[PDB]
DNA sequence: CTGTTACGGCTCCATATGGAGCCGTAACAG
DNA sequence: CTGTTACGGCTCCATATGGAGCCGTAACAG
């Protein structure tokens, strides 16, 4: 009945060796960054997969991959696991809300069943939209066709066929040997067509041909190369042609396909996804499409409500109880808001996460291990209660939860708390305590118990900003539920936008703000949203995004090179007496240009092999031993140590050493005033997490010279952030703001929320019947509002 | 704390309603084809794999395919599912015994720990051949690289290279446009090199470069079609590399590349697999190789003799211990003959279900639902106890399994028993009876029971044919394991082969005698054995082998037109008097000919629907209703019946049907007398389980003519047999014998091995120990031999 | 010195024909 | 009538080039 882990040596695990109990609500917290992380996910999901796979079959294992085993000595009493975090898709158009948790099927049980009609008879099998005897003829199935318009084709009719028509990547005639600029010049031969005339004066069939082929007409094509020469016969497919088959064939080429394809509804079933002739019945006079199109609450007061006769009542009690039980859970969750016609593929994080949370306690499965990243991230403050019901109800079943979350209210709820201290990185990887809540709060050397306890916390100002006079106006808000409204954001002052899950703040944000400011500032092209006018563009600069995407796709990227303090470090290296007298110049302490870079890697350090029935594996350069430079490079010295020590040294340690040089003393303690002393200046950009990139991000950003005229966007920075953490981002964004620029941040946690200097409160509940707004203004004038849950919030925390 | 399943339709169950209890030794008992193997595998099986598999990453999950589910109302309390069942895989050469059971790390734990060197610091991953550190360098870890023979290249070197020279598949220069001869063409204008010249009188130079091609030259290259010509500038990469690059890219094309290429052992490390500063790391004298080359039960010997001072017990407990208890384990399954240096690929499904059996129970798995399929099976009775206790060992840390046996044994330890009857197939489907062993025994209406109790036993022969003086003698059999023995078969007698797990009966008779009786009289290609000489050839006139290999992979192939009373049947439909007056033929009746298959369907009777984003489903054709027939066909009638109803009609319904034709019906009668009543005459092949097909196959049999020269080889029919089967698997098989020819068995159930003629037995032991005979002769002398396992076992039995 | 803009260089990720087996049929021998 | 052999017909399974983003560097203005 416990999980016995020896010897864990996962990333910057100290060797702990922890046993967790089994069939338990247990939370593991610590520092962004102190390992808790690694080791729930990496460790115990990777072994329990890892095993599970290899008992299954092997045409399966090798279909899902090869997964590395943990480093870790041995793991006693281990259970299948279920890793549920924030992870999303594109998935199939097949795939919706209501056939991911399983009531569709049970939606066609029902009206096969107990529905009557309005001929063959009626199966459950028909009402599937996946079958062929019920789906769509026309649409086969998916409800709305794929096409790409003739207007998307050329951006500029009047501009001839070599002056950049295609504008669609793999097609361009630029380049003269090219394929598709051969193919043109065929169909131009034969079509006895000229290029110079553009679309505009070429007749329509000419038009016609060249994007949707010859239609099977066979014709003669010669192909020319450097030496090669040749003729052959083929039948041209045409542009458009070829771009649909390229695009059912096979993320980011699907992306790029759909950016020049607008979807639209089926006009046969108007998005039914079903034929004609399977709508026809009917019960309690709606049929399969409208129950498919009603929010979950309001569906579910439909069946609870619903009669039926005895036999009914007989012949269809357990397709009713069982989609009564599915529907309560669901709403228990937390989204009472969503419709079941819904595509799976718009869909957010926390969404998709609590769909699937949901449907796993729908499922039923028992004596599985759960493991779960922060359930309660994009979630407001009043659905906590019911977020813990529903865990404890999943748990209750015979399972157990590692749920790594760092909420307070998580703490008073859980049985079972482990804490990886004392800080973060090599610093941290200990476990400091455990127990239950009262000993982590009796334990002073807990970093969790001391902020648990209140001994420190986030003390409210009691001094707040005013505007300055400056707004920024939005007129004519409707992009999704937003029901025509108008917000006003003052400027120079901390900005938070809250709400109640799914009210359209986000939409209203993203789509809407964000987009805009780019397009008209950054010189961007994006499609803005559904909003009438913006007042207030003229009081800008720029506009920064901060999120934590990954700041780079290649080795070659690391965060001495991205915040700058690397060409500075440069410079010192070869304005040395030793560089002078070698006559070296600041590009060769560089592993991006020939000259300074070891030759054997090519300046990346890692050599490539490959094996006969085996994926390459990556080995450490043995010339340089991965120190990235040639011997001549690391010859140089300054003050003790040479290029490659710099670069292996971590944030502190240069901070200290670099005491004498202000220009590099000041980023570096920028760096370190976001939290990063724990990482070293050669870190590579593919291995650092998403706090990591954040906070990169904010540390380049704060060592910019402000010029007060700076806009920043933050969507939910506090995702993966202890107590500590968010105090020191509250600090930094209170000095970004005192810098004179202004933040926007959609902010759910209440630390940061009364912090703020204005709130905009859009509500006052979700889905189609939110979109307004309720409050705006300081957070003590929000506090008196009667009606809305965050000012009562608000008035309970001051 | 119950598996409860309600409403089951899939295959033939009889919506049946079966609570299985939780954590216990459950066993499904049923005839061949009554559905008690459908009702775990299809249903349980199926289910909670799609509920993991959904539970688990979308990707993944694609990456795994779409498992449809099963056709069951609900299933409530389903813990994950791993099936454990008698298949293998050809896999990768980098998997062996020692990795898949998880053995070989601890080895190289223990080696890289305690083991003493005799140069970089000796590390656990050096040890491992997966990686480059470690791996053999001109091996590059397999340890065996795969090459080609030229000898095997040409069959003949006399011929020319357009005479044939060209055996290997998709290089044959036969067809003049194919790509293969153009090369040839461009290869001889460019060396000056005519194709009348052979390989024989061709220079050694020409025939190199045409074989490894031209080593990087760059040529020019003309092609030509029927109305395309044109050049090209390419380097031929030659036959064997274009072969081999064609291997690595990518089980039928493996097994004939394979065909034409001869492994070898690398020759700088001997097989070893590691480098060879690798294996000077020595414990006890004895290298990491010499260690995996012993036998399982000596090197548990070894290990346990092992001494060590007191720093090296502190240091390496936990690997010893582990080690020791995994050897126990492995000994205690009943393989003790193994060798961990064996590749994985070479095993049998025996072999390789009873080591996936013991990793499970290494692993350590809990909470986890586990269905065996007769684990029994492929093993010596005298291992029945040991099997027993390693399945109640991997029962007891709590796990269930749903073990579908048949063995008397198993059912006096089992704790709950579930029986499905009364017959099979359309008769069978419903739960008859369930409980505990003695419930089943009081049970009258139980199949079982009635066999359990003893009121049905396969009574002992009183009276033994003899040899009649023909004799079949095998002289210097050496392949594999066999120690140079002699055997003596006696013809016109049923022989059955025994003897203890892994002695080396099977390779005997498969690689030996059952090859040569091929090549030697049907004419075939395959590769005989190890042996010296075989007397007695000319008493036979052809050798028939018996397997469970399914008898078509199309759907045009069903029982009624493979054993051959479909001409009959057709013959009669067209001598009746509407065919003679529409002037119709015999062939018109039948779907593989054009004009009486239906045209839509082109006679498959399946039509074939693409979706955009699914897999093709398929189906019913809508033109015939799924009949295979136009309505012209349908028109005329037999006796009331047209031809697809006869077509669909059952065994026992169609001799009761054909009662006045004798040429039918004694086909018939030989269909029904092995027990297929239950299956139609319309049934396609692809459909047809292994026993089904093998039971056809011994219809088959029956119904040729005997000449008593007739030779069937049988390798362990009854795999899948209740005892009723297993009797009239008997009964069949005397009846062959009594009619004239020799059916040699390798069984070992001892109700076949009591009603046998001629026993020949081998051992005394597995492995190298083995490969001896014992004891010959008849049942009641071997009996008296007392160092016979076997001897003794029919001394009780009889 | 310090910030910005523009240009050049570099990297990773993306997009139809032959062979084995079975069925039907003609011819021949018992 | 019936078994055997040989031939023809049919079917399923198998085998290199452009674009987005980041880094280094020259030029210019405060
Ligand atoms: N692609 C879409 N198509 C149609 N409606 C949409 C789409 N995306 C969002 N919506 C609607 O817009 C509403 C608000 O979405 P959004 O603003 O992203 O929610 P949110 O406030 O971030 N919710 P949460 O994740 O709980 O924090 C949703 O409740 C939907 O009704
Ligand atoms: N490919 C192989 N290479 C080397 N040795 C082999 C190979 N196959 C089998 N052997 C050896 O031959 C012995 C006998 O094999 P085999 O005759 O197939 O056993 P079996 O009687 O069918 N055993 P079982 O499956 O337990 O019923 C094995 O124990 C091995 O030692
Ligand atoms: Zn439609
Ligand atoms: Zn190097
Ligand atoms: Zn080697
Ligand atoms: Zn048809």
């Amino acid at each position: 009945d416990y999980i016995v882990v020896k010897g864990a040596r996962e990333h910057n695990l100290k060797n702990i060796d922890v046993k967790i109990p089994r069939d338990k609500f247990v939370v593991i917290t610590g520092l962004s960054g102190s390992g808790a992380s690694s080791l729930a996910f990496d460790t115990i999901y990777a072994e329990g997969q890892r095993r599970y796979v290899e008992s299954l079959s092997s045409y399966a294992r090798q279909f899902l991959g090869q997964m590395e085993k943990p480093d870790v000595d041995y793991i006693d009493g281990l259970s299948p696991a279920i890793a549920i975090d924030q992870k999303t898709t594109s998935r199939n158009p097949r795939s919706t809300v209501g056939t991911v948790t399983e009531i569709y099927d049970y939606l066609r049980l029902l009206f096969a069943r107990i529905g009557t009609p309005h001929m063959e008879e009626i199966t459950p099998r028909m009402f599937s939209f996946n079958n062929p005897y019920g789906a769509c003829p026309e649409c086969t199935g998916l409800g709305s066709l794929m096409r790409i318009d003739p207007d998307l084709v050329i951006p500029d009719k009047k501009l001839s066929l070599a002056q950049g028509a295609v504008r669609a990547s793999g097609w361009n005639i630029a380049n003269d040997e090219s394929y598709a600029r051969m193919y043109i010049d065929a169909l131009a031969k034969h079509y006895n067509f000229s290029v110079d005339t553009p679309v505009e004066e070429l007749p329509p069939h000419i038009l016609d041909i060249i994007l949707y082929g010859t239609n099977g007409e066979k014709i003669k094509i010669e192909y020319e190369r450097e030496n090669e020469k040749g003729t052959f016969m083929a039948s041209f497919p045409g542009i458009i042609n070829s771009m649909e088959r390229r695009y059912k064939e096979t993320e980011v080429m699907k992306q790029y396909y759909e950016n020049f394809m607008s979807n639209i509804p089926c006009p046969v079933c108007k998005g039914a996804r079903l034929k004609k002739e399977s709508l026809a019945v009917t019960i309690g006079g709606k049929n399969i499409y409208e129950v498919c199109c009603l929010s979950i609450g309001e569906a579910k007061e439909f069946f609870a409500n619903l009669n039926l006769t005895e036999r009914q009542q007989l012949i269809a009690r357990q397709i009713l109880k069982e989609i009564n039980a599915r529907l309560g859970f669901l709403v228990d969750v937390g989204l009472d808001y969503l419709t079941l016609a819904r595509a799976a593929g718009t869909l957010s994080g926390g969404e998709a996460q609590r769909i699937r949370l949901a449907t796993q306690i729908g499922s039923g499965l028992m004596g599985v291990i759960y493991i779960l990243d922060e359930p309660s991230i994009g979630l407001h403050q009043r659905d906590n209660d019911r977020l813990l019901r529903s865990l404890k109800k999943l748990r209750d079943l015979g399972n157990t939860l590692l749920v790594v979350e760092h909420d307070e209210d998580t703490m008073y709820a859980s049985d079972y708390i482990i804490d990886l201290g004392p800080g973060a990185g090599s610093h941290g990887g200990q476990i400091v305590a455990e127990g239950t809540v009262e000993e982590i709060k009796q334990n002073p050397n807990s970093v969790t118990g001391e902020y648990l306890s209140g001994r420190k916390k986030i003390e409210v100002p009691k001094e707040r900003r005013k505007p300055n006079g400056k707004w920024l106006e939005i007129i004519g808000a409707r992009e999704n539920n937003l029901k025509n409204i108008n917000v006003r954001i003052p400027l120079g002052v901390f900005t938070c936008i809250t709400g109640v899950s799914g009210s359209g703040k986000s939409s209203l944000i993203n789509e809407i703000l964000y987009k805009r400011l780019a397009a008209e500032l950054n010189r961007a092209s994006v499609k803005p949203g559904e909003h009438d006018l913006i007042k207030g563009i003229e009081y800008l600069d720029k506009v920064i995004d901060i999120d934590q995407s990954p700041i780079g796709r290649t080795p070659r990227s690391n965060p001495a090179t991205y915040t700058g303090v690397f060409d500075f470090i440069r410079e010192i290296f070869a304005n040395t007496t030793e560089a002078k007298t070698r006559g070296y110049k600041a590009g060769r302490f560089s592993f991006n240009v020939k000259g300074g870079r070891c030759e054997a890697c090519a300046g990346d350090g890692i050599n490539k092999i490959e094996m006969h029935f085996l994926p390459d594996i990556y080995v450490p350069c043995e010339v340089c031993k991965g120190k990235r430079y040639n011997r001549e490079t690391l010859e140089v010295r300054y003050k003790g140590k040479n290029i490659a020590e710099v670069l292996d040294m971590t944030v502190e340690e240069a901070l200290e050493f670099f005491k004498n040089i202000p220009r590099i003393h000041k980023k570096i303690e920028t760096l370190y005033d976001v939290g990063l002393g724990y990482i070293k200046l050669g870190q590579s950009s593919t291995t650092l997490s998403g706090g990591e990139a954040q906070r990169v991000k904010l540390a380049t950003e704060l060592s910019r010279k402000s010029t007060g005229k700076t806009m920043y966007i933050l969507d939910e920075p506090t995702t993966g952030l202890h107590m500590a953490d968010v105090h020191r981002l509250v600090g930094i964004l209170h000095r970004l703001v005192e810098a004179g620029n202004s933040v926007v941040v959609i902010e759910h946690n209440l630390d940061v929320i009364k912090t703020a200097d204005y709130i905009i409160d859009l509500g006052p509940e979700g889905g189609s019947g939110g979109g307004l707004v309720v409050a705006e203004g300081t957070p003590e004038e929000v506090a008196k509002v009667e009606n809305s849950y965050t000012g009562q919030f608000l008035k309970k925390v001051l």
